[PDB]
């Protein structure tokens, strides 16, 4: 049900896609590992890709 500004999926992805860079795509498939929660959801993703830094260190 689009609300005409955020979808019910579009107010987690649109949030989580621009506050990490990433394609809608990929929100969608890191909130399904959360069950949508946008703040559980962005620790995994920062778990993931931000994760792993330490590549020159």
């Amino acid at each position: 049900i689009k609300r005409k500004d955020a979808s019910p999926e579009q107010e987690a992805i649109e949030s989580f896609t621009s506050l990490t860079k990433c394609d809608p795509k990929v929100s969608r498939k890191y909130l399904q590992r959360n069950h949508w929660n946008i703040n559980y959801a962005l620790n995994d993703y920062y778990d993931k890709e931000i994760g792993t830094f330490t590549d020159e260190v």
